[PDB]
């Protein structure tokens, strides 16, 4: 079954979401989910010497403005396989720009790593993780001539109202498209 | 196609069967395929320093007394990744209660991987990985409060009469639920 | 979605192609994709201590005279998971017999690697570069009593025009067959 | 230059320590310096499947009561290679006998990744992972038939404490014997 | 024996260096030799998800504007472990100014991976992976607030100049110095 | 202190002595310890995709007739890092010519990881295992052009002879020499 539009958002939704992981943590390949298939594709191969410092992926039935599905970034001890489905709670979210679209990404920690278990808004990640995202995502397309801005952080709050918004585009693209 | 559902128990069950790896040896991560879909689930991390001492999955349709499929354990030199299916010769049995649940456990060597030609019995494994395996299952949830008793080792019938068992269950439950 | 049935060949045929990698670069487990159900199987383990020097995989919608897809090699400097698509130019193809069968297999580099951006052509590779892959063809199977036969290697032209014929071959056999 | 005769327990003793790690995070070898020489020596294997948590290692310029110097364990997110110094600020101590002999060992973070800068304390780290640690010394030797008793943790006020007291114990006996 | 002063600074100085690393491709822990011992010691952990793109040292016998050793990048297809000697082949020479300090760096191939035979200047190279080189460079140090300069590459012939410079100054510092 | 002139042969020569690895389990570049420095070298990289099968050094003070010291090849579970000292039982000898020189070397185990307990001799190794390393040796130097022969396996009795032989020659070589 098809990861995207056949699992639902999370079982608990917005407090607990579903990340299915598309990268892993310590990958410079940016692989995505392909829409038509379910399969997962290599998007491209990062133009600099960085990696994804979250294993990241999707939320399941949800949308976005830049055409995609909606964007999450989950702190995994040992990062997952591609394709993996995590239980996870949001925590705060990146505010991107992406080449002109939002973009912004929720981050989360797994429900099921009690290492977590305390982390639960953005004042509880160290600053300097904060940092090193957002620069990661400052900088990673430098060499391709695209542009993206970070605006900063919001709180657990804000992260589940835009999970909301992501679901409801998704029910109004796919109401109509699939 | 499910690989739970999909696929059947083995090409010559009991003697070769179909291991699904769900957990390649090394990893902390305890993945299993979620029964709803069958994309591989992240089930939780284990609490301890512990990795998986095996190629951990499960035999296609099969079901068994914790309410899942029967679980297997191959030793593969180099790990497969999780949804690999391996033909699986079954040499032993470990018997485990977890939680209260018998949850026994297939030992196996991969058929064609030709390090194991000689693997046959139980007897035939060094008796400090048996060891080592049994230690694992003991301790791995000490931390969760959940009990687990491991009461020793089967041989290659007792584990092929198991397997037998675990495929009527699967028909049993599935023949009126899926 | 089946990646070998419902896949297309690539997208700008055969000039660019999908590759449904198999088997990550520095592994010695021989991954296949399973034709009767998609999901990665483990058809057998390398005899010896040799390790696959490109991403290995099929092209989708192939057949070819080994009685199984058509085998493409792409050069990834991160190895990629087992199951991912990947955009490819072919760039050359190595002609090798297998247990005599014809089992040619393209050379192709990532269209979104801006590395392989000037890799247009045969003589574009390190000339020790396919003298190992050759080599390794070469020896691969000695232990397993199995005998190869690598002729050379042919230009872009000579792979491409390979591609054709391995895409017709799958449309004589899957429009009985499937 | 031998770099438990040779180098300094630390720039700031106690505040700030040398850890000369022997292990990295994620070994299930257990190195060990050698004291005659200064190279690095398989002391054992771990006879379970469990990892080392931690990079794991001495102070330079210390002894203690199991006869060898104090240990220390550095949180690393990325572990080192065995024989590389970290600046290390002690947070805390893990209250440990070993088969009869007091074997404590410094809980520390690097001086110099930032991701650590506001852990000062034992109240600083995760619950869960001070557990992980305890349990791995609770259990890791039981297939050796040795016994370990884990009292639990002390502050980074009892740490400095230890690391003063093991560096006299390295005096006493290395100003008579080296 | 110390490999910063006790080794040459190559056996056909300058086409043919020595290489000591520090730094295996793919790490983000900046470590270096310590100058004092000879060990390998962690400098810091880079703030951004940042990894050393080549195989990253020192030439032996050599000093340089930033108060170290000439630092040299060797492209190692497997990474090398820390405190590995490589005969290499200078093909080329990043222009880097490093907190107001002139800290150019030798690009190179080893002499004994004939992959690169054909290497022998800047020309040689892709042109994206030079670009990723002085990227990495450009922004790795953005988050600690220090600032680099990248002025671009020179070729073989300014290299070998280069490396003549630091030779002589190593004689001057170390004449009097040790 | 220099592993190969200060380290002993072993502890209880030749049933028990000490392999100083070079090369971990899977690696392709072939590293040497350098014999005037006492550092790890890159002697090359194979020109072939294959890997060593084993744990691969040296024992210290012995010395053999291609002009180096005595081979010895570790099976070690977990590889361990270059420079690592470990304590082996020899169990048998691979008999091999290379490039015109006797170039045997013992097969061993540790005889700290009790997975080995039970290997006491060359009939206790898998048939496969022993196959695959021979291959390696028949094979991995093709594409240099330099020929090797194996002649086949010898038992411990044989291996511990030549161990004997080995440490006479260094005896007879560095009496004089060092
Ligand atoms: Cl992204
Ligand atoms: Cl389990
Ligand atoms: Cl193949
Ligand atoms: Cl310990
Ligand atoms: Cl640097
Ligand atoms: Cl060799
Ligand atoms: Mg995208
Ligand atoms: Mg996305
Ligand atoms: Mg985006
Ligand atoms: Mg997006
Ligand atoms: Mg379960
Ligand atoms: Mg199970
Ligand atoms: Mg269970
Ligand atoms: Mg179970
Ligand atoms: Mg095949
Ligand atoms: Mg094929
Ligand atoms: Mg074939
Ligand atoms: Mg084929
Ligand atoms: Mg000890
Ligand atoms: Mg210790
Ligand atoms: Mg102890
Ligand atoms: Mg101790
Ligand atoms: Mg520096
Ligand atoms: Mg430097
Ligand atoms: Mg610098
Ligand atoms: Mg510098
Ligand atoms: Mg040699
Ligand atoms: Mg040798
Ligand atoms: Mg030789
Ligand atoms: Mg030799």
């Amino acid at each position: 079954m098809n990861p995207f539009h056949e699992l639902e958002p999370g079982p608990e939704v917005p407090e607990v979401v579903y990340a299915l992981i598309e990268i892993p943590k310590g990958s410079r390949n940016k692989y995505e989910l392909d829409k038509a298939t379910g399969l997962l594709k290599l998007d491209r191969v990062l133009y600099s010497p960085f990696f994804y410092p979250v294993d990241y992926g999707i939320i399941p039935q949800t949308w976005y403005d830049d055409g995609d599905p909606f964007d999450i970034m989950v702190i995994m001890r040992e990062p997952v396989y591609p394709l993996t489905i995590i239980e996870a709670r949001p925590i705060g979210i990146m505010k991107m720009e992406d080449s002109g679209d939002k973009d912004w990404k929720v981050l989360a920690v797994p429900v099921e790593d009690p290492y977590f278990n305390d982390w639960k808004d953005i004042s509880d990640v160290p600053k300097a993780f904060l940092d090193e995202i957002a620069h990661f995502f400052q900088r990673y397309k430098e060499l391709q001539g695209k542009t993206t801005k970070i605006e900063g952080w919001g709180n657990a709050e804000e992260a589940k109202r835009e999970i909301l918004r992501a679901i409801e585009m998704y029910k109004e693209k796919f109401g109509k498209e699939e």
